[PDB]
């Protein structure tokens, strides 16, 4: 009440803790969360977004990530969203995007996991499930995510960008299915790979300020960007880092029972029996995390230094709890 006043005092900061919010707003992060970050950048006046509109929406879309998943629920969408608010405000790229293209990035942010039903893209293609067939084993959760979430804007109570022009629509449209795309794994050492490249030939104003002539580049780093806010876990304090790997574990490991259970071969971060919580964790950041955002720190710095520093620290952490 007086404590999710005190939270929200650090919702400019990455020490932001999304877990206090939850407890302080019935269990609606996402709706408190994303209603914040609105306030704070104008952009319900801006887009004359109603209020009504815009919590009934949001109320909604929360509503349809499942509460008995264990990391995929609205608290890890409503700590995407938060941290993608963070890296907008990132010094290097001040004043680099348009209104629509933050409103496009944050959106994204909240909706990218919608209905997510606790189970990879790989075992939804293995398992012959409707989804799969529906999207022919392609980003299949993506894809879907972006369904729900737009299906959920066609109902006057609720299109909140009902007052945006067509042209203004289509292309924050276009943007969100890139950025949402994104978010898919499968993609991430492509995605990688082409931000290496853009930093290779990085030109900045005078005073440090990325120049991002094209709309290319610029959905380029939004893209990287929400990637980046998707794998922050291990970039937040080591008090929310680890009940991040607890909600990821259990994850992981209902899913390897469901895959035992049907006599299908076991992935083995899923296997129970068998998998190191802790050697998983440091994999994580030495194969794909630190790769990740050593490069996203070339490209704004020195921004992210603290970030890698408490990465790095966290890296070290799991490592000691290994014998
Ligand atoms: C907190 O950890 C993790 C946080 C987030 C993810 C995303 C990528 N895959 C997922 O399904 C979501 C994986 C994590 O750890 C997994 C890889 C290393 C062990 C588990
Ligand atoms: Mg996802
Ligand atoms: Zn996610």
């Amino acid at each position: 009440e007086d404590h999710l006043a005190k939270e929200l005092e650090d919702l400019n900061k990455w020490g932001l803790n999304i877990f206090n919010v939850a407890g302080y707003s019935h269990n609606r992060p996402l709706t408190c969360i994303m209603y914040a970050i609105f306030q704070e950048r104008d952009l319900l006046k801006t887009f004359r977004i109603s209020s009504d509109t815009f919590i009934t929406y949001m109320m909604t879309l929360e509503d349809h990530y499942h509460s008995d998943v264990a990391y995929h629920n609205s608290l890890h969408a409503a700590d995407v969203a938060q941290s993608t608010h963070v890296l907008l405000s990132t010094p290097a790229l001040d004043a680099v995007f348009t209104d629509l293209e933050i409103l496009a990035a944050i959106f994204a942010a909240a909706i990218h996991d919608v209905d997510h039903p606790g189970v990879s893209n790989q075992f939804l293609i293995n398992t012959n499930s409707e989804l799969a067939l529906m999207y022919n084993d392609e980003s299949v959760l993506e894809n879907h995510h972006l369904a729900v979430g737009f299906k959920l804007l066609q109902e006057e109570h609720c299109d909140i960008f009902m007052n945006l022009t067509k042209k203004q629509r289509q292309t924050l449209r276009k943007m969100v299915i890139d950025m949402v795309l994104a978010t898919d794994m499968s993609k991430h050492m492509s995605l990688l790979a082409d931000l290496k490249t853009m930093v290779e030939t990085k030109k900045v104003t005078s005073s440090g300020v990325l120049l991002l002539d094209n709309y290319t580049d610029r959905i380029q780093v939004l893209r990287n960007m929400v990637h980046c806010a998707d794998l922050s876990n291990p970039t937040k304090s080591l008090e929310l880092y680890r009940q991040w790997t607890d909600r990821i574990m259990e994850e992981f490991f209902q899913q390897g029972d469901k895959e035992r259970e049907r006599g299908m071969e076991i992935s083995p971060m899923c296997d129970k029996h068998t998998a190191s919580v802790e050697k998983s964790q440091v994999g994580f950041i030495d194969y794909i995390v630190h790769p990740l955002w050593e490069t996203w720190a070339d490209l704004v710095q020195p921004d992210a230094q603290d970030i890698l520093d408490t990465l790095e620290d966290n890296r070290n952490w799991y490592q000691s709890m290994i014998p």
